[PDB]
């Protein structure tokens, strides 16, 4: 398979695998950056949620719905001080490690770069250059052949010497430049690769550990949403007055009714002089009472109609669009005591007309009563 | 049943109900300010988390989860917008008509009680008033009393009319006090009920699509939390850098090796001369082996001692709390290349050792090959 030890062993991979460590760091500083702006998000809104913030169905619903809408804020305060205090402080400790592995690695790099060109290179050419040196000063010493043998034999041993030593330095030199390319440097660039895929473990979970406190989904935020909906749809509209009317209620003040005043003298007195003043009132009061019942009947007729464009718009509204239709009812409301006064009005008359009616039959075809003065 | 048009039916009853509508409208005002600011909270909250804001599996889940949160905060605008045009304006609404109710059933109350007043106590005693007036005239003339009849007459005549108008005013008391104590008055208190019960269904749908709106745990925030897990999830560390070694891998940069220059004369001359230098040679490159195995032995165990180690905190640490093992990593990475670099040191001396001892033995028992000068 591809990995770092096999496909960037070359000086070229190297400044490659350095601007990755550089990029990668580049990256994760923006992933502080965007974590520590969450911490502010989320600390904020707690505290403008928290700015936010009598036995009523809805007042006792609306002091859970507050209540709990302040439960959310102090979770909203807990989210971003745990994303602080874990995957920001996490992803800070990982910049900081990455920080040593770009010198380690690199410095590490050149260690055995300059090792190499010591044995494979270097210390090379110091025992050519001499091999060099005692083959041309033994040349001149056999040129030179009594004393001309024993400088040119001086001359041969060093040679030898040297030829033996620089041997055993091209034997060293052949196997650092294999266990370099084979061993040392692949081992290096596998080490870097493993931690590097350790790292990519460790931001994965560091990721997740961030999505799962800063969820606005998670079970704790459900639970409170849970209990604000159960308090709004306890709220019961034809029982909000109920408590109310325990308390403040009371017995129906009805004052003492009108009693004709035996003080001043509640019969109509029909005698001769009276008579006539009688049969008129009563042919006035019955202009009035049709007056009266033509008034209830125009109102009746209002009544009936508000109450037929109600039940339309009653049909054709959304159950949420229903506050529109208060113009509506509160005109009606204004129609049914208009009614409800007609009646009173037509009923007076009615009870007056009965008075009138009654007395002129119980006197019939007789003689209207004469007046008897003693 | 309890009611209003049977409990509150009384003159304390009634500042009771004006009492509720400016405690309702003074809830009411309250909600308005507490939903503004929750206007206010996600509209902030929006531009907190917009504020936040290369073919790696990481950078293309990063790319998205970024984006997902950018989802987030035009979300918590939208979220803002419906309920600032939605239910806040509603509830405004709401406010308003509240506002007639009061002044439309006081001043229709007071309008009730002014009829009563009239009918039944300022008629009634103007009606007496004149029928005392009418009775003491009479009275008068009856005392007076040939002009005495005629002036008593008209006195009696008078009084017996007024009499029974004072009868008429009285049947037209009795049945108001009956008209405004059953029906009126009860009328009005039952009107006012039933609409404050269909003003509590509205509050309720108005709260209730609050919290739909202003859900942080409803379907369309569940399909982004999702979508952000999705892409950390799908995150293969062991796979991270597979696409980054198919564009920027090459094959291996391996130098031309070190081999012995024919230019300079890869044997070791074993003559006369070179035979006691090349008998020290191995006791010394053996005796160098024999210090280099043992810097291979101290680093293994130092390699086995960091690994054991590691591995007893590997097992005894929470996996996102595998971060702090990052530190221990980079040492046991730095003891792994000190064993290698020792193994390459080992291996040199081995190298050397070999070629003096091989060559040492392919003389064996042999005279030192004598160096011949022609």
């Amino acid at each position: 398979g591809m990995g770092f030890s096999s496909e960037l062993c070359s000086p070229q991979g190297h400044g490659v695998l350095q601007q990755m460590q550089e990029a990668e760091l580049r990256l994760l500083e923006g992933m502080r950056k965007w974590m520590a702006q969450r911490v502010k998000s989320d600390r904020e809104y707690a505290g403008l949620l928290h700015h936010m913030s009598p036995d009523s169905p809805i007042s006792q619903s609306w002091a859970e719905i507050t209540s709990q809408t302040e439960g959310l804020s102090r979770l909203l305060r807990q989210h971003a001080e745990d994303l602080n205090s874990g995957p920001l402080s996490k992803l800070s400790l990982l910049i900081r490690e990455r920080q040593q592995l770009r010198k380690t690695y690199s410095e590490q790099w050149q260690q055995l770069q300059q090792e190499l060109t010591k044995t494979h290179s270097q210390d090379i050419e110091k025992l050519k250059s001499q091999y060099r040196a005692l083959a041309r000063d033994s040349a001149q010493a056999k040129r030179k052949y009594d004393k001309a043998k024993d400088k040119y034999v001086r001359s041969l041993w060093k040679l030898f010497a040297h030829h033996n030593r620089y041997v055993l330095g091209v034997r060293a030199a052949q196997l650092h430049h294999q266990h370099h390319h084979q061993l040392l440097l692949p081992g290096l660039l596998r080490s870097l690769q493993d931690l590097h895929e350790e790292m990519a473990c460790i931001l994965k979970e560091i990721l997740q550990e961030y999505l799962e406190i800063s969820s606005l989904v998670q079970d704790e935020v459900v639970a409170i949403h849970r209990e604000m909906a159960a308090a709004a749809a306890r709220i019961q509209p034809e029982a909000e007055y109920q408590g109310f009317l325990r308390q403040y209620g009371s017995a129906p003040d009805v004052p003492p009714c009108v009693t004709f005043d035996e003080s001043l003298l509640g019969e109509l007195q029909l005698n001769e002089l009276t008579v006539e003043s009688v049969q008129h009132t009563l042919t006035s009061v019955t202009d009035e009472l049709a007056v009266a019942t033509e008034m209830v009947f125009r109102r009746q007729e209002m009544v009936t109609q508000l109450q037929q464009e109600l039940r339309n718009e009653e049909e054709n509204t959304h159950p949420r669009e229903r506050v529109q239709l208060l113009g509506k009812r509160q005109v009606l409301q204004e129609a049914l005591q208009g009614l409800q006064v007609a009646l009173c009005s037509q009923a007076k008359l009615q009870a007056q007309q009965e008075l009138l009616q009654t007395k002129l039959e119980h006197l019939g075809p007789g003689e209207p009563p004469p007046v008897l003065l003693l």
